[PDB]
C-alpha cells in the first residue's frame, strides 16, 4: 500500500581478485563471459517522505566501503538479493542505524548486488548457469530489474489459525496433518493426541499440534538417552543418562549445578569482578566468587544445508545457553569443533581421498570448512567472546568396520560450539516464579525461520545478542536487586518450547497474548509466530513492580523486549489473539508435556574384524609427508586467525604459541578477572575413527586426551576438572547402538569415576548418517560413533602454563608413553593416509597410571620443573616432536631404540602421553618424580632440542628419519595455505605461507625505549585525585570493560558512557577531560565499520555539538581504539588538526585478522605515546576493516610529511612492512595509528587495552613483570592531565 521504495546506488562490490576468480570460474564451465562488474545497490522502503536534508543524510549513510574503481554499467544486469519473505541481518542493522540517525520514515533498508555481465550470445540455459554462480540458492534470488526488489517489501495480512478436524473426520485428520505439517509423530503419539482432544471435546489447532510435535521429538524428550536397553539378550540396569549421572554421584566435588539448567556450574575463585555500578555509572572491582559455567552444543544438520548460518547460530545458541544460566550470567570464552569428509581441495588432492559422491541437497566438506568457520567466527567476533581452543577432523573412507565394508565419514558434519562463562554465587539457582510474574521475550523480532531444505537455513544477528547480553549483565550486576527471577534461552521450538518450559520449570502455567510478541513478518500465522526458530531471543520472568527498571535497562542498551504474558497458579497454557479475537492455544500443561512411555532398545554387539596394516607402500619418510598433509594433523591457522583471541583482556593462553605464533597450544587459559592470576582452562579430546574398531576405546581416549591436553596447566586436584560429553552417532545403524551403550558405560560407570572426573553436562545428536542415490544404487555415508569431550577447570596460576615451545638451553626430552609399548596403529592418522583402518587401536592402558600422569604433571607444573609440554594425539610422537620443533623454531636429536624394533609403530601410534622438556640439570629429579607415581617403565629419555634446522630420529647407530625442520613445518602448513588461498586474497595466503620457509625469521622480538616497570602515574594516583574518563560505547561495542580497567590502573575513574546516555542528557562531555571510544562491532559494522556510530553523532545536532566542543577544548585528550578509531576517523570534521587523516576499510586479505602483530612507535605529536618512540613490541589486532586508505598519493605524502603517523607494523626483522600478515591489513607504510597536529587525539587499530597485562600477551619476554609496555599509554594520559 502506502509505502514507497527508493533505490540508492552504492559502491563497487568486488575487488580485482574476486572478479578474476569469477571470470576463471566461468571459463572452467565454458561460459564465455568477457567481463563482470558489480555494485552494491540499496533499497529503502519508506513510510513518509524525506526532506532534502534527510535525503542527503540517507544517501551519505549509504556510501561506504573501500573506494574501489567505479565503472559505468554495461551488459546484462543480474541483481542478487535475499529471497522474498526473508530479511537479511544487514537489513536489521542498517535500518537500526537509519532510525538512530533520526530517519524514522525508513521502514526498512535492504541491500543487493547488481552484477553487469558482458558475454558472447549465451543461451537462456547458459544465462541460468551464470546466475547460479552469482548467488546462494538457499538464501538469495536473482532478478532482472532493480525495481523487482519491491517484492522484498510486500505487506501481507496475518494468516489465521487453522483447526484440524478430528471431530469431523476421525483419526485421518491427525494423519493428514502429520504429513502436511511434517510433524513426524509416531503412532502412539497420534493415539495420545486423538485421546487428548477427544477428551477436550474440540478440534486441535495446527499450532497446538506443531507445538506438541516440537516438544515430543526423540531429541527434545531425549528418548535414546532415557531408554531401557537389552544388549545381546540381557536387560541392562541403567539408561545412558543414568550412567552419565553416575559420574556426579561418585564425584559431586566442586559442582554447583548439573543437569538442571542450560549449562553446568562449578566453583571458581574469589576475584575482582569489574563492571559499572548502576547508581554511579563508574567501573569498579567487586571482590567476590566468580564461579564457572560451561556448555557445549552441536548444530550438525543445519550446517550440512547452509554452513555459515549453521555454524553462526550453533555458537549463538550456545552463548544464549550461557547467559540464561541461573538468574543471568556472562559468557567469557568459546571453543569450536568441526568434523567433515575429505576436503579434495582442487589441485591439492591427497592420495587417500576418493570421490564417493554426495547428496545434491547438502554442501561439500570443503564448502563446510570454507563457510562454516567464518560463520562461527562471525558470531564469536561480533558478539565478542574469544575462541581459544577447538578441533578439526577430516574422515571419509571405505572401511571394514563393525557392519562390514562400507563408507564411513561426515557428509552430515559435526559442528560444535561451546564455552565458559562466569556467574555470581547467588544467581546459580533459578528463582521462584511468583504468581502474576510478567513473562518477557528479550531480543529480536520473529520471522518465519526454521519452519531444497529452506527450513534448515538459519540466520544470525550477533549484534542483537550482544545488546541482550548487556541487559543480562545489567541485571546480574544489580546483585540482590537483579530483577530476573528466571531466564531461559530460546532455541529449538522457539517460543513454543521456551515459554512452556519456563512456566513448567517454575511450577506455573501461563497466559500469553500473541499480538504482544515482536514480529517483523505481519503475514505470519499463529503457528509461525509461536513456533519459528528466529534467533537472538531469551524468555524471562520478572515481578510486575520491576518492569520500570527492566524497561530503563533495555532502553539504555537498545535491546528490544516485549512483555507477552503472565505466570498463573493454574498449570494451564493459554495463547490469545487480539487480532482475530480468538484463542489459538488453550491446553492443560500436563496434556502438552504428558508423553507416553520410555523406549526399549533391544540390540546386538557387532565387532569389527580388524586387518593388520598392509605396509607395502609405506616408508617412514613417505608417512611423515602424508601425515603432515592430513587436515586433522596439519596447521590450523585458517580456523584460528579468523576468530578474535583477545576480547575481554582475560586471555592468557591462546592457540598461537611463542615468537613464531605457531598454533599448537594444547589448551586455552583465561584469567578469572583483570586483577588475578587465578583463571579457567578449556581442552578437548576426541578420537572418533577409533570407534570403527573399538567403541569403548574411542571413548576412553576422548577422555584421556582431554586430560593430556590440559595437563600442563596449574590446576591441582584432578576433581577440579569437569567434562562435557557430546555424543554423535547414527543410532540404528548396525552395531552403533550397542557401541554407544558400551562407550557411555566405559566412561560413565568406569573410567570417569575411577579418575574422579564428573560429566555434569552434555548433549546428543543421534542421526549421523546421510543416504542418497548415486548411480542407480543407494549410497550411504555413516559416521563412526563420535564422542567429543570438552574439559573445563579452575586454574590456580595462569602464569605457570607450559606450551610446546622448546627451549634450546641445555635440556632433556622425555617421552611419557602411556601406551606401555603397545604401540597400536589401528585407526591412526598413519592408517588413514594409506586408506586403511588396521587392526587394534590405542586405548587407556592403565587407569592408575593415567591418574599418576596427571598428578605428576601437576607436581612438575607447580614446582616449575618443565620447560615445555606437548601431548601425543593425531600423528603420534612424530607429530608431537615436529610441532614442538616448529613452536621452538629449533631442531631435535632423538633416539627411539628403546621404544621397540618397529620404528613405524613407535613413531606413529596415537597412544596417550607426550613429551616433556626439562632442564638437563633436572633430568634425574624429574625421572625420580615420575617413578614415584608409578611411571618408570613408561618414561624414556629421547634426547634434546638443539639450535638449528635439523629434525633427526636415530635408533642405535641407524638414522631412522632426518629432514629439515623448515621443510616439515612448510609441509604441515600446506593445508592452511590452500584453504586461505581459496578463501581469502591469494596474494596474502601466499605471503604468509612463504614467510614460514625463511628459517632466519627471528620471531616476535622487543626493543624498549623506556622502563616498562616505571609507574609514571604513581605520584598522581597517590594523591587520590582521579580524573574521569568517558568510556564511550555504542550498541554492539564489546571491548569497554578492559578499556575501563586499563585507564583505572593508570588512576582514572572510568565512567560508562553509552551513546544513549548522551542522547538522554544523563551525561555531558563538558564534565570530562578525557574520552575513549572503545572497540567492537557497533551495528555489526553495517554501513562500514564505525560509520553508524559516527553518523548518529553527526546527524544529531545537539550531540554533534557536544563532541565538537569537547575536541576543541584546549586541554582535553581523546583516544580511539579499533571501532573507536574507525568512528573517530568518520567524524573528523569535528576534530581539530585531523584534516589529513585516512579512512579505515576492508583488509587487503578480505578476512578478519586476529593477530599478535609487531609494531614500532614512531615519532609524532601524540601525547599518549610520549617516552615510547622507537619501541618495538607486539600488540593485539582484531579487525576486518583496519586498512588505511588514502584518497591518493598526495594525501599519503601529506599525512606522512605532517608527521602524524604514530604506529607502524614492522616485520620480525624490524622493517616497516606491507607484507602479510606481519602487516595484517595492507595499510600503506605500515600505518596503524595517527594523531592530530596538537597530539591531543590519537586513534589506532590495535588494542593496547587488551594487552596492558603481561599475562595477557600471547608471547612476551620472560623478564617482564605485571605491566606490559602498553600500560604506558594510559599512564601518559594520567600524567598529561596532571
Ligand atoms: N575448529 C577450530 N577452531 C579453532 N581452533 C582450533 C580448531 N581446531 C583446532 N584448533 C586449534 O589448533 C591447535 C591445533 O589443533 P589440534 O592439532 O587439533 O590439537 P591437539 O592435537 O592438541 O588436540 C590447537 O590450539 C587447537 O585448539
Ligand atoms: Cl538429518
Ligand atoms: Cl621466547
Ligand atoms: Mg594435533
Ligand atoms: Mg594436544
Ligand atoms: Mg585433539
Amino acid at each position: 500500500g502506502s509505502h514507497m521504495m527508493e533505490i540508492l546506488r552504492g559502491s563497487p562490490a568486488l575487488s580485482a581478485f574476486r572478479i578474476n576468480k569469477l571470470l576463471a570460474r566461468f571459463q572452467a564451465a565454458n561460459l564465455q563471459v568477457h567481463n563482470i562488474y558489480a555494485e552494491y545497490v540499496h533499497f529503502a522502503d519508506l513510510n513518509a517522505p524525506l526532506n532534502d536534508s534527510e535525503q542527503a543524510q540517507l544517501t551519505r549513510l549509504l556510501q561506504y566501503g573501500p573506494a574501489l574503481s567505479s565503472h559505468t554499467p554495461a551488459g546484462k544486469l543480474l541483481l542478487v538479493t535475499p529471497r522474498p519473505g526473508t530479511i537479511s541481518p544487514w537489513s536489521s542493522k542498517a535500518t537500526d542505524i537509519a532510525h538512530n540517525c533520526g530517519l524514522q520514515q525508513v521502514d526498512r533498508l535492504e541491500r543487493g548486488v547488481a552484477y553487469y555481465i558482458e558475454a558472447s550470445t549465451l543461451t537462456a540455459e547458459q544465462w541460468r548457469q551464470v546466475a547460479a554462480e552469482l548467488h546462494d540458492r538457499m538464501m538469495e534470488t536473482v532478478f532482472s530489474s532493480l525495481t523487482d526488489a519491491e517484492k522484498l517489501f510486500i505487506h501481507h495480512q496475518p494468516a489465521p489459525v487453522s483447526s484440524v478436524d478430528l471431530l469431523g473426520e476421525g483419526r485421518q485428520a491427525l494423519i493428514d496433518a502429520n504429513l502436511r505439517l511434517g510433524l513426524a509423530l509416531a503412532e502412539d503419539e497420534i493415539d495420545y493426541l486423538q485421546e487428548a482432544f477427544t477428551k477436550l471435546g474440540r478440534n486441535p489447532n495446527d499450532i497446538e499440534l506443531y507445538m506438541f510435535a516440537q516438544a515430543n521429538s526423540e531429541h527434545c524428550r531425549h528418548k535414546i538417552f532415557n531408554a531401557d536397553w537389552i544388549i545381546d539378550g540381557k536387560p541392562q540396569p541403567k539408561s545412558l543418562f543414568k550412567m552419565i549421572k553416575n559420574t556426579f554421584e561418585t564425584t559431586p566435588d566442586y559442582v554447583l549445578s548439573a543437569y538442571k539448567d542450560n549449562a553446568a556450574v562449578m566453583e571458581g575463585s574469589a576475584v575482582g569482578r569489574y563492571f559499572a555500578d548502576h547508581n554511579t555509572g563508574r567501573y569498579d572491582f567487586h571482590q567476590e566468587p566468580a564461579h564457572i559455567l560451561m556448555k557445549v552444543e552441536t548444530h550438525n544438520h543445519p550446517t550440512a544445508i547452509s554452513p555459515w548460518p549453521g555454524a553462526a547460530t550453533g555458537s549463538g545458541g550456545e552463548i544464549r545457553d550461557e547467559g540464561a544460566t541461573g538468574r543471568g550470567a556472562k559468557p567469557k570464552a568459546g571453543l569450536v569443533g568441526f568434523s567433515v569428509s575429505n576436503l579434495r581441495i582442487p589441485g591439492f588432492e591427497q592420495p587417500w581421498e576418493e570421490d564417493f559422491g554426495k547428496p545434491e541437497r547438502i554442501v561439500t566438506a570443503l564448502d563446510i570448512m570454507t563457510e562454516g568457520p567464518l560463520g562461527g567466527a562471525a558470531f564469536n567476533n561480533e558478539f565478542g567472546r574469544p575462541a581459544l581452543t577447538g578441533y578439526f577432523r577430516t574422515y571419509e573412507e571405505k572401511v571394514n568396520s563393525h557392519n562390514g565394508e562400507e563408507l564411513r565419514g561426515y557428509h552430515k558434519p559435526i559442528m560444535l560450539a561451546g564455552g565458559i562463562g562466569n556467574i555470581r554465587a547467588d544467581h546459580v539457582q533459578k528463582g521462584e516464579i511468583v504468581v502474576g510474574a510478567k513473562l518477557i521475550v528479550l531480543g529480536g523480532p520473529a520471522m518465519n525461520i526454521g519452519l531444497l531444505d529452506f527450513a534448515s537455513v538459519q540466520r544470525d544477528n550477533p549484534e542483537m545478542e550482544r545488546r541482550c547480553q548487556e541487559v543480562i549483565d545489567r541485571c546480574w550486576q544489580l546483585g540482590d536487586a537483579n530483577p530476573i527471577l528466571f531466564i531461559h534461552d530460546v532455541g529449538a521450538g522457539g517460543l513454543s518450547n521456551a515459554m512452556p518450559e519456563l512456566v513448567s520449570d517454575g511450577g506455573r502455567g501461563g497466559k500469553f497474548e500473541l499480538r504482544d510478541i515482536l514480529s517483523d513478518e505481519p503475514g505470519m500465522s499463529p503457528l509461525e509466530i509461536w513456533c519459528n526458530e528466529s534467533q537472538e531471543r531469551y524468555v524471562l520472568a520478572v515481578a510486575a513492580d520491576q518492569l520500570p527498571l527492566f524497561d530503563e535497562l533495555c532502553k539504555r542498551e537498545r535491546a528490544p523486549y516485549a512483555v507477552i504474558g503472565d505466570a498463573t497458579e493454574e498449570q494451564h497454557l493459554s495463547l490469545h489473539d487480539n487480532h482475530f479475537d480468538n484463542q489459538p492455544i488453550d491446553l492443560p500443561l500436563d496434556v502438552l508435556l504428558g508423553k507416553t512411555p520410555k523406549m526399549t532398545r533391544d540390540v546386538q554387539t557387532l565387532k569389527a574384524k580388524g586387518d593388520a596394516l598392509n605396509r607395502a607402500d609405506i616408508t617412514i619418510a613417505d608417512a611423515v609427508k602424508r601425515v603432515l598433509h592430513l587436515p586433522t594433523v596439519a596447521e590450523k591457522t585458517f580456523l584460528v586467525t579468523i576468530g578474535d583471541r583477545t576480547v575481554t583482556g582475560m586471555v592468557a593462553r591462546d592457540q598461537m604459541v611463542g615468537p613464531w605464533q605457531v598454533p599448537v597450544a594444547d589448551c586455552a587459559v583465561t584469567t578469572a578477572s583483570l586483577d588475578s592470576y587465578y583463571g579457567e582452562a578449556m581442552s578437548i579430546g576426541e578420537r572418533a575413527p577409533v570407534a570403527l574398531l573399538d567403541f569403548a576405546a574411542s571413548a576412553r581416549l576422548a577422555v584421556g586426551e582431554a586430560l593430556t591436553n590440559i595437563a600442563a596447566t596449574q590446576i591441582g586436584d584432578i576433581k577440579r576438572i569437569k567434562l562435557s560429553a557430546n555424543w554423535m552417532a547414527a543410532a540404528g545403524h548396525p552395531g552403533e547402538d550397542a557401541g554407544l551403550y558400551d562407550a557411555v558405560k566405559a566412561v560413565g560407570e568406569e573410567l570417569c569415576p575411577q579418575l574422579g572426573l564428573t560429566i555434569p553436562v552434555g548433549k546428543d545428536s543421534m542421526s549421523m548418517k546421510t543416504r542418497w542415490q548415486e548411480g542407480n544404487e543407494q549410497r550411504e555415508m555413516t559416521s563412526p560413533l563420535s564422542l567429543v569431550i570438552s574439559a573445563f577447570a579452575r586454574v590456580e596460576d595462569v602464569r605457570h602454563t607450559l606450551t610446546p615451545q622448546l627451549s634450546t638451553e641445555d635440556n632433556a626430552l622425555l617421552l611419557i608413553d602411556l601406551g606401555k609399548g603397545h604401540n597400536a596403529l589401528g585407526a591412526t592418522a598413519l592408517a588413514q593416509v594409506y586408506r586403511q583402518l588396521g587392526d587394534k587401536p590405542a586405548d587407556v592402558r592403565d587407569v592408575a597410571q593415567l591418574k599418576g600422569f596427571y598428578d605428576a604433571m601437576q607436581a612438575l607444573v607447580a614446582a616449575r620443573k618443565l620447560l615445555a609440554w606437548h601431548d601425543r594425539s593425531d600423528g603420534g610422537l612424530l607429530v608431537t616432536l615436529a610441532e614442538m620443533a616448529f613452536a621452538g623454531h629449533c631442531g631435535v636429536q632423538v633416539d627411539i631404540a628403546a621404544l621397540g624394533d618397529d620404528h613405524l609403530a613407535a613413531l606413529f601410534n596415537e597412544e596417550l602421553g607426550g613429551v616433556i622438556q626439562v632442564r638437563a640439570e633436572d633430568r634425574d629429579a624429574v625421572e625420580a618424580l615420575l617413578a614415584q607415581y608409578g611411571l618408570a617403565d613408561c618414561v624414556h629419555y629421547l634426547g634434546q632440542a638443539l639450535a638449528g634446522d635439523r629434525f633427526v630420529i636415530t635408533a642405535n647407530d641407524q638414522t631412522v628419519f632426518s629432514e629439515s625442520r623448515t621443510t616439515l613445518r612448510v609441509w604441515w602448513a600446506e593445508t592452511t595455505w590452500q584453504m586461505q588461498r581459496l578463501r581469502d586474497n591469494p596474494q596474502c595466503a601466499d605471503q604468509e605461507h612463504e614467510a614460514k620457509a625463511n628459517d632466519t625469521d627471528p620471531g616476535l622480538n622487543v626493543k624498549l625505549s623506556f622502563d616498562i616497570n616505571e609507574d609514571i602515574a604513581a605520584p598522581y594516583i597517590a594523591t587520590g585525585a582521579r580524573p574521569k574518563v568517558a568510556v564511550l560505547r555504542e550498541q554492539g561495542v564489546n571491548s569497554h570493560v578492559e578499556m575501563a580497567a586499563a585507564f583505572h590502573r593508570a588512576g582514572f575513574d572510568a565512567i560508562d558512557v553509552h551513546m544513549s546516555d548522551l542522547l538522554g542528557g544523563r551525561i555531558g562531555l563538558g564534565n570530562f577531560h578525557a574520552l575513549v571510544a572503545c572497540g567492537g562491532f557497533s551495528y555489526g559494522d553495517v554501513l562500514g565499520a564505525g560509520e553508524g556510530w559516527a553518523k548518529s553523532i553527526l546527524f544529531n545536532h545537539r550531540v554533534r555539538d557536544e563532541f565538537e566542543t569537547f575536541f576543541h577544548r584546549p586541554q582535553t585528550l581523546a583516544l580511539g581504539v579499533c571501532n573507536g578509531c574507525q568512528m573517530m576517523s568518520n567524524l573528523r570534521e569535528l576534530i581539530p588538526g585531523s584534516e589529513l587523516w585516512p579512512r579505515f576499510v576492508r583488509n587487503h586479505s578480505d578476512r578478519f585478522e586476529a593477530r599478535f602483530s609487531l609494531v614500532e612507535v614512531t615519532q609524532s605529536p601524540s601525547l599518549l605515546l610520549q617516552g615510547m618512540v622507537g619501541s618495538q613490541m607486539p600488540i593485539a589486532v582484531s579487525h576486518g576493516e583496519g586498512r588505511v586508505e588514502v584518497r591518493d598519493d598526495a594525501h599519503l605524502a601529506a599525512l606522512e610529511s605532517k608527521g602524524l603517523v604514530a604506529l607502524r607494523y614492522v616485520d620480525n626483522f624490524g622493517k616497516v612492512t606491507e607484507t602479510y600478515p606481519a602487516n595484517p591489513n595492507g595499510s600503506p607504510n605500515g600505518i596503524t595509528a595517527v594523531t592530530t597536529e596538537n597530539g591531543r587525539v590519537t586513534i589506532m587499530m590495535p588494542h593496547p587495552e587488551r594487552v596492558f597485562r603481561t599475562v595477557a600477551n600471547s608471547w612476551h619476554p620472560e623478564n617482564w613483570g605485571e605491566d606490559s609496555p602498553w600500560m604506558r599509554i594510559f599512564r601518559n594520559a594520567r600524567k598529561q592531565l596532571g
